[PDB]
């Protein structure tokens, strides 16, 4: 009668639906759903960016364009200076040098009502680097600043002889990038670096956002060290294969000999221009698990010193906005969900399965 | 004996409590609980606000008050100028004009270490608009800026003949609002717009925040186009109803004829003053699903040009803070929760219900 | 036979695992997990911080050290001035006064195109306070500002006779802290306060973040009133304990008599310096579950008045970033999870336990 059909249809439908929701739950657990927790952590000591300070790009470089035009070359063919015997690529890129060897990097953690300021003139002194925009300065940021008060800043001070013996530069370009990303300093300082004059020294103000990601199979992340090496290697490989030449430029690692003719130098330079525009979207390197963003606002300076190039970077805000991406839907949740799925419709437990197996085996 | 009472009490309590949690779960599932996910998306191209640049409000308008006072009128009765024959409302509000027809809107995406800047002087040139603050300029923001470098800005430049033939204005008022909100530009520029001088041209810095909401039955949202039309219609309808007159002012859509006497013009203007104050809280228009906020910081400009009214708007930060409101408690979760509630206490499945029905039908 | 061993092993394993997940679920429910919801609330009226305006710390105080040096003491021993009979500690700390009795605090909620600005010169006028940095001013912030437009600010203005009869001060220090925190104003203004000149009056710009925490047993909170009292009591108690003296300084509550000799005053001052550095980390006072953060950006002021000490605090952004920490995993969820765990493997309901009890009782 209709009883057989009714019961069979009910059992088949219940089994099918149980399979459907158990499969959906297992599938989404494998998808590793992840939520985001936002908090504002107050820091007793801040982790400074690496601060790469370049001059303006070659065409925008006052002091470099002035001395390359006197040779009799246009405002674009600054690499044609290589063709001359005495001038080589390294000599050409040493002319862009804006900072002398007197650059200092002090760290002022203003505090101690009883003892005054907290000057520290020996915090990871600057060192030379070669960037696409010339010969620049780099601040390794060896140690984290100790935050006590809003008067916590890092002051880059150069006191070269600003006189009429030579034409002085008009501005510099300071880029605050990740702690150990060497590709961001030698390639992207001229793009992401804020241009600031040196005649009137004002200050920046860095606020810290941190984004911790979850290492997921469908969207894996890497540590801050692997990502930098991956991205750099990709950048030089891409530039080398696009330029189709076997020479390099000062801002490239010493894998190949320096370019010695204007044609190859310009080929490499244009290849770098093309690669740097899309090195992010057109790159396979996995995102680093921890991403630090440095919101750079401006800040007036009331007392302007007589130093040549004074540049203060304030860290008056010690509340890092931390967004931690944490993985929800643990294994216990999946098991409970499966039990609920097969507890509403059906009613077979993990205990009756042993009964079925014993019946089968007798 | 006590067995009957004990068993009946247990069964009734279990059934009632099962109903209680099943009802609670279905009820909060219907409430559609929703969580928020925060992320920082890096954009290869930015979506610029619409930028409405007015003069300061009529009373604070330098060049307008100076010209209405010579007629012999007070600093408040600028609408009484209508009573004179030659002067009408449109003529009165054309005298507040501050920008000439030479205004241009360039878009500089600083890049190209090889080829220099990326000036683009034909980005959605400005057009006239009649605001409560007078005769203002609007920048529709037709296309999104391509972000490559921190030197990404939009520069509004007017080069009118700043001479002694006429008294020059002292400041303007720039409001960065969403794209197709014709009510924000035409009513709220004088209140929400930042006042900036024109003698010393500096720049703003816009950081984008985005909030995507979930369309919920108990908290519905509309698209950015329906909300603007709803709010604009509400504002004009409320102004007309409160003024109890059948004319309008240049900043109102051409639904009614322009007011031609000081009394009606002042009635409409006061009605607008009273409506704009509480237009958002005293309005039924449902919020928009996607809301964009433009955090406007200030920025220092080192090179000040000789142009009359020069003003850059920098977009050096390409990390949009996106807050996406996503619905938790999917139907699968509701079914699993119901099964769990029905499996801890009770023990009837959706498989025993078919047995009950078959017994009932025999 | 193997049937008995198989069945016993299956039953024991199922019971043990059921106990394991039930224990894990009950334990994590007791752990009381909590998620964070982020939103941007548009406020029609803003809640202003308490603004404590000090002079620069004694050593950096221009007008104070200038006259201290006239007596003939070094730049460290300003407390040695106590030894002279005419000068006591209160007299010494009254000499650091920078603000006269003419200080006023206006509130400008710029709006009303029909009526102009909204000056309000009677908004919680400043009052005297004693801080570690001298004799300062405090702005209790009695009422919340009504936000209508970006021209919403609080203007602190002092018009003392800036002439050559006396040497004028160089700068001040404004600290924006929570309302009823008397320890922040009297101890941490010299450290956490932004230093700004008074010759060139510019403006700040405060943006509001709010973090509401959940009162959890493992992470308890207290209301904003209990936390301030707890922390203040801790600070004074620790200062007294470390100084090992039974006197105080003007910036301490009148629990003990004022120090009357340089030795005790210096001991108390050094103890204060040591305590304030680690007063927050090295303290037991439970956090408050409503923490307000005041992001203080800078702003350009176009019109500079002739007033002696003028400073505006703009509140042009009315979107408070609210992070509410809401408690997930309610009791219903725990019961559903337990039922799911108990319905997957096992299959004994809360209804079968009553049967077991009735069998036991017969």
């Amino acid at each position: 009668r209709w009883q057989r059909a009714l019961w069979f249809a009910g059992v088949v439908f219940c089994f099918g639906i149980s399979a459907h929701q158990i499969a959906m739950h297992v599938l989404d657990y494998l998808s590793e759903p992840v939520a985001v927790r936002i908090d504002f952590v107050a820091q007793n000591e801040l982790r400074i960016p690496e601060i790469t300070v370049c001059p303006r790009i070659f065409q925008q470089n006052t002091i470099f364009t002035d001395m390359v035009e006197k040779q009799g070359i246009d405002k674009m063919k600054f690499l044609d200076l290589i063709d001359r015997p005495e001038y080589d690529i390294m000599a050409v890129w040493n002319l862009s040098r804006i900072f002398s060897d007197n650059v200092s990097c002090s760290a002022h953690e203003g505090s101690s009502i009883i003892s005054g300021s907290y000057v520290d003139p020996n915090m990871s002194q600057p060192h030379l680097v070669y960037t696409t925009s010339g010969q620049c300065i780099n601040i390794p940021a060896s140690r984290p600043l100790i935050y006590r008060g809003v008067n916590t800043f890092v002051r880059i001070t150069d006191s070269q002889p600003r006189n009429l013996d030579e034409v002085r530069p008009e501005a510099i370009q300071i880029y605050f990038h990740e702690h150990h990303h060497a590709h961001l300093s030698r390639y992207l300082t001229g793009l992401r670096g804020y241009i600031v004059p040196i005649a009137n020294p004002f200050a920046f103000s860095i606020r810290f956002t941190q984004i911790n990601y979850a290492n997921r199979t469908d969207s894996p992340c890497v540590d801050s060290e692997e990502y930098a090496a991956c991205v750099e290697d990709f950048i030089e490989q891409r530039i080398y294969e696009k330029a189709q030449v076997q020479c390099r430029l000062p801002y490239m690692r010493p894998k190949l000999p320096l370019c010695s003719t204007p044609t190859d130098a310009r080929k490499i330079f244009v290849a770098t221009d093309d690669v740097i525009q899309n090195f992010e979207k057109e790159s396979s390197c996995k995102r680093k698990c921890e991403e630090n963003l440095y919101i750079v606002e401006f800040m007036h300076l009331f007392e302007r010193s007589n130093i040549s190039i004074d540049m203060s970077v304030y860290f008056a805000y010690n509340y890092i906005q931390v967004a931690t991406e944490y993985l929800t839907y643990t294994l216990r949740g999946l098991l409970s969900d499966i039990g609920g799925v097969l507890g509403l419709f059906l009613g077979i437990c993990i205990l009756s399965v042993i009964e079925v197996f014993e019946v089968v085996i007798f």
